């Protein structure tokens, strides 16, 4: 196997949010068949960021989702060539994040290249005013369509003064070579920032993700 039980990754993100340009580089490691991974990210350009780091963290690794044996692990099967993904995050106050990502494997480590564009966030809203406090656990509802894997999430960002700021997230994941797509299923995901320095120019993440069968719900009833 080329996707070993312990795998490292390197990631670079180039982005802008409300016109503020930045770059981030990080390194991660985890256990692809166990569904766990960590990352340590450094802002290398454009720091300190004038917006909430939480809108970036779901864009920092789908080879690390634990799948049961009866659900094809399409994104692991895509290696060695790898896969691409494209995502829309439509936030409830009109903010938008679009993301394009390439995942490859080079000299035994995954390599992630991420391009992110955030626009139309209200200047007084929780993202530009840094009023967020991390994501709730999510369920990504996955289904095959047009030769790709599609996922949908209603993501809920905790707000410092209570309640939640929601995003409707849709992603397409596409292997560079045709490999076996799964049927519809659900991925349970929980991402946390486990450490940061005071100006959030250094952040560490932990994510756990595991696929399971749907019990029918894929839109409102999952």
């Amino acid at each position: 196997a080329i996707i070993k039980e312990f795998m490292r990754f390197k990631v670079r993100m180039e982005g802008s949010v409300n016109g503020h340009e930045f770059e981030i580089e990080g390194e991660g490691e985890g256990r692809p068949y166990e569904g766990t991974q960590t990352a340590k990210l450094k802002v290398t350009k454009g720091g300190p960021l004038p917006f909430a780091w939480d809108i970036l963290t779901p864009n920092f690794s789908k080879a690390y989702v634990k799948h049961p044996a009866d659900i094809p692990d399409y994104l692991k099967l895509s290696f060695p060539e790898g896969f691409k993904w494209e995502r829309v995050m439509n936030f409830e106050d009109g903010g938008v994040v679009t993301v394009t990502q390439d995942s490859s494997l080079q000299d035994g480590e995954f390599i992630y290249k991420v391009k992110l564009r955030g626009t139309m966030f209200p200047s007084d809203g929780p993202v530009m005013q840094k009023k967020t406090m991390g994501w709730e656990a999510s369920s990504e509802r996955m289904y095959p369509e047009d030769g790709a894997l599609k996922g949908e999430i209603k993501m809920r960002l905790k707000l410092k003064d209570g309640g939640h700021y929601d995003a409707e997230v849709k992603t397409t994941y596409k292997a560079k070579k045709p490999v076996q797509l799964p049927g519809a299923y659900i991925v349970g995901i929980k991402l946390d920032i486990t450490s940061h320095n005071e100006d959030y120019t250094i952040v560490e993440l932990y994510e756990r993700a595991e696929g399971r069968h749907s019990t029918g719900g894929m839109d409102e009833l999952y």
